[PDB]
């Protein structure tokens, strides 16, 4: 019931972001929410070229590296692979079906089309320092750590595509396929959107976050420059893909895009929040492992899970939840300098 | 039975260009077909930001062009912004979800991207030309000689995308859907998808050309030349684009990757040849709206008629379809000065 251009003539300022008519004509000399507008024009503005970037004197750095730092710099430089790989195709195949504005559709295209310049600068470090990096590209699929760390992400995207699809085919409804009975609830779908866009936010505004500080730790002892400078250009990136969901969340729950998506935020509250301290179990059990054949150098599995902490509640806080963590100011304000946002 | 990240440790090498196992890791320091990385690093390189472009003359240059001129050039404006509306969001949302090699996925959403930029292109343009930029973008929707240019691009897309679902929700074989027998096949669906692909090529190949010689028209006037420089811009995207379509197709057809497919690419060559056919048509059908208050100097409908010939012809060799029509030189030999 999906269509790539409705032929009914809408009001687009009045269609809700999700589940409204399918946007039929890109035009952007006006919009309901223009913060979408602010981020696309943003982030056109911020378009670099990883090729750009001079990573020729990381190679010896890295192989001058003790074991455990190696370790330690190629398993988070895995995890990011991860992500931004699951980022580039998600949002697109995930949310487009799904968008009734104009600004908020051209955003996404945007936002995951950045996110796969990010996995093409990956791929520019790997081949700067390995001989062969196809022995890294192969240990990021099966990689049992990385699995448990990003465990669950995909599968918040797969259900909501999954469910989607049913609501396009069938609608709303009690329906039988092939000898079973099939539910299709629109609460029911605006929950697994909802949940699926917090998971999201927790993704980039923590997840990545916590791969930054591992990154910009090598940068503060002048190692591992070349990559230093492409993280800074994706962290940079990364703050207006926050932006961008936590105003999708709030613009939500506070019921003035939807009243039924707010009592829906409402409702799962308890479990929004349980999800949070999930992932941020998930990274401080990655910090705990990556830092047992030895902690690095200004960084160690108990100033990691600190910054997790400290991340996490301000994350948390803009989107309306409560605190799960003890207060305390940065644990590392160093790397305030690297993140120029 | 889609996945954004497929846990199976697969040979990325390996998988056929669609259908196979959904890509997971995006790499890009091996290609099973350069080409697409290729295509990738020439996009990027040329990134170009719409409103940078000084399109301050052409609203003196419009308010000056007589009615019907104004109307030509609306006109074709309204379309290229529907074709380019339809273009940003439909790769994505039709092809991504059964591409199987990471260069391919790549390529995809970075030529999906680019046609945004061309929509933002267009918003610039006609903000900067009239007073309420609603009245051009309400008429794209309910505008009927408009909708029948381009009748057929929405619905096969939505065809495909509804077929995919079924597919990737139950898997081949023949259901029962609320008492309804629905059949799934990944053959039949295969070729909705190669299909779906050879109609993208005209898109790009054919009804793009044709607004673009409408467009540079006004240009080689010294006239709307903002305009000009912005269409200039995306030409030169299209042209990527169609080199993209024209090497998926022609790589299916070499037997090189899916058999499958290429078998399918011959087995459904009427089908090939009839939508260009068509399409070609389409393009001619609008001149009497295009030049319903009078044409210009160098362009009408018969003009437009055989330059919808000339280039049809050269796209239809160009994947190995037979010409439909009588051989000519171009009729518009300064679109070249343009098109670079
Ligand atoms: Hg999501
Ligand atoms: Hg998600
Ligand atoms: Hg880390
Ligand atoms: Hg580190
Ligand atoms: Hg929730
Ligand atoms: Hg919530
Ligand atoms: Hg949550
Ligand atoms: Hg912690
Ligand atoms: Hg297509
Ligand atoms: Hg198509
Ligand atoms: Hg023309
Ligand atoms: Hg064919
Ligand atoms: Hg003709
Ligand atoms: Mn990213
Ligand atoms: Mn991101
Ligand atoms: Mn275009
Ligand atoms: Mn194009």
């Amino acid at each position: 019931a999906y269509t790539t251009f409705s032929q009914t003539k809408n009001d687009q300022l009045k269609e809700p972001m999700f589940f409204g008519q399918p946007v039929n004509v890109a035009r952007y000399d006006q919009q309901k929410y223009d913060i979408f507008e602010k981020l696309i024009e943003k982030q056109l503005s911020f378009f670099w070229r990883p090729e750009e970037v001079d990573v020729s004197r990381d190679r010896i750095d890295y192989q001058a590296l003790p074991e455990h730092e190696k370790h330690i710099f190629i398993s988070n430089l895995k995890y990011q692979t991860l992500l931004d790989s699951i980022q580039g195709r998600s949002p697109n195949v995930a949310l487009l079906p799904l968008i009734s504005i104009p600004e908020l559709e051209t955003w996404v295209e945007t936002w995951a089309f950045s996110e796969t310049i990010h996995s093409r600068s990956y791929t520019h470090i790997i081949r700067n320092i390995v001989n062969d990096p196809s022995v890294v590209f192969d240990d990021i699929v099966t990689n049992e750590q990385i699995q448990k760390r990003a465990e669950g992400i995909s599968s918040y995207y797969d259900e909501l595509i999954e469910m989607t699809s049913y609501w396009h085919l069938l609608g709303e409804g009690t329906h039988t396929v092939n000898g079973k009975t099939v539910t299709v609830s629109l609460r029911e779908l605006k929950k697994k959107l909802y949940l699926c866009l917090m998971s999201v936010n927790a993704l980039e505004a923590i997840r990545f976050y916590v791969s930054f500080a591992c990154s910009f730790a090598f940068a503060e002892r002048e190692l591992m420059e070349g990559n230093a400078k492409i993280i800074r250009l994706i962290a940079r990136d990364e703050a207006l893909h926050l932006t961008g969901t936590q105003h999708m969340l709030n613009l939500l729950r506070s019921g003035a895009d939807d009243p039924e998506m707010a009592e829906i935020a409402e409702e799962c509250k308890q479990e929004c929040y349980d999800l949070f301290v999930q992932a941020a179990q998930q990274e401080k059990d990655w910090a705990d492992y990556l830092f047992r054949d030895g902690s690095m150098i200004g960084l160690n599995k108990d100033i990691l899970c600190q910054y997790v902490e400290y991340i996490t509640n301000i994350r948390m806080q803009a989107v309306g939840l409560d605190l799960p963590f003890q207060t305390r100011s940065n644990p590392i304000p160093w790397i305030n300098t690297w993140l120029v946002s």
